């Protein structure tokens, strides 16, 4: 019998695991990479998703496709599909009070439904496993923020339907996590678990109040618009001034040449995760002119401060919304890849006045995980 997967399907990112040889595997990609992102791009001759999408996001922004999740579950009327379309090189139509993302494919003019789009990404997650498996999988978990109402939910699973996918059941993301801990067998009473979720475009924290195996969810906080992209942002911003003491020349108004900086700096990023400093650098970044430079970790710290501060903010909601303080929280688990940064962690540890976190399993990896082990128990 075929194994079930485990999809987290993010704003940004996507990641897949499957129980087997009775443990959690994270599977990578054809990259090698165990995340792919949730883009899809469409050109005159093929419909690029994941690694191949983004990678050419420079090239093609009007085409490419990112943040269905935004999308997914909601009226194009809804305020914060109003506001969002502002902010994306795609065109976001009117379909009968449901949004759809109009681009150009292989010469015409084609329109999607978020849960298409979102298809599309894990159609690409359940061949990344299927590859992996030997065997075509047919059985998942796939997971969703706590605040996604009921449009929210059944859109995601028919995302996951038009994939091919019997959907096993739809989890929460901070639930999922948990699971992934093993938190969910919590023996003798009520255990408090807080989830701070920092992701590539939105931040989450969840308590859950887990009573042998129930999940109850006492609060959540935070901000849909603060993620990983922001943290690039910054690191884009000061670069583009560097290259004007340096070149006298201003990028901001190449759309390519700011993409591509920004391509350099989030892996820029990613490595001041694990070093103290970071090489940048950018063959013709703008009119043939190399872009070689670096940048070390107190530097992007200082870039970065405000936003790294401002999620403590959401946390001490949440503990006040769930009437508990900080000695009552009994877990800390880290989820989202941008809780990697050094700094980050340092911050939700001095709150919690040196508090372990709960970090061993990748964080951009442990929904994905839960979900796994979740549709293991659900095949039985
Ligand atoms: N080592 C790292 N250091 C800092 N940020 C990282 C690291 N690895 C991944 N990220 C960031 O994590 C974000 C994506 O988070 P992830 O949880 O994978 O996706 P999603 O939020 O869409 O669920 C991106 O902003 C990515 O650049
Ligand atoms: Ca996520
Ligand atoms: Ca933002
Ligand atoms: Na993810
Ligand atoms: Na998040």
């Amino acid at each position: 019998k075929a194994a079930a997967i485990g999809i987290d399907l993010g704003t940004t990112y996507s990641c897949i695991g499957v129980f087997q040889h009775g443990k959690v595997e994270i599977i990578a990609n054809d990259q090698g990479n165990r995340t792919t992102p949730s883009y899809v791009a469409f050109t005159d001759t093929e419909r690029l998703i994941g690694d191949a999408a983004k990678n050419q996001v420079a090239l093609n922004p009007q085409n490419t496709v990112f943040d269905a999740k935004r999308l997914i579950g909601r009226k194009f009327g809804d305020p914060v599909v109003q506001s969002d379309m502002k902010h994306w090189p795609f065109q976001v139509i009117n379909d009968g009070d449901k949004p759809k993302v109009q681009v150009s494919y292989k010469g015409e003019t084609k329109a999607f439904y978020p849960e298409e789009i979102s298809s599309m990404v894990l159609t690409k997650m359940k061949e990344i496993a299927e590859a992996y498996l030997g065997y075509p999988v047919t059985n998942a978990v796939i997971t969703v923020p706590a605040y996604f109402n009921d449009s929210q939910r059944q859109a995601t699973k028919d995302a996951g339907v038009i994939a091919g996918l019997n959907v096993l059941r739809i989890i929460n993301e901070p639930t999922a996590a948990a699971i992934a801990y093993g938190l969910d067998r919590t023996g003798k009473g009520e255990r408090n678990v807080l989830i701070f979720d920092l992701g590539g475009g939105t931040f989450d924290v969840s308590i859950l109040t887990i009573d042998d195996g129930i999940f109850e969810v006492k609060a959540t906080a935070g901000d849909t618009h603060l993620g990983g992209e922001d943290f690039d942002n910054r690191l884009v911003n000061h670069f583009v001034e560097e290259f004007k003491r340096k070149h006298k020349k201003d990028i901001s108004q190449n759309k390519r040449a700011v993409r591509r900086l920004r391509t350099a700096c989030e892996r820029a990023k990613r490595t001041l995760s694990s070093s103290t400093q970071a090489s940048l650098e950018i063959d013709s970044l703008f009119e043939g002119i190399d872009f070689y430079t670096s940048i070390t970790r107190a530097r992007f710290e200082e870039l970065c401060s405000d936003l790294f501060r401002s999620t403590l903010e959401p946390v001490e909601k949440a503990l006040r919304d769930a009437k508990l303080d900080k000695a009552q929280i009994h877990d800390l688990v880290l989820v989202g890849g941008s809780t990697r940064i050094p700094k980050v962690q340092k911050l939700l540890q001095d709150f919690f006045n040196g508090r372990d976190l709960n970090k061993s399993i990748n964080p951009d990896e442990a929904v994905a995980y839960g979900a796994a082990v979740q549709a293991a128990i659900l095949m039985g």
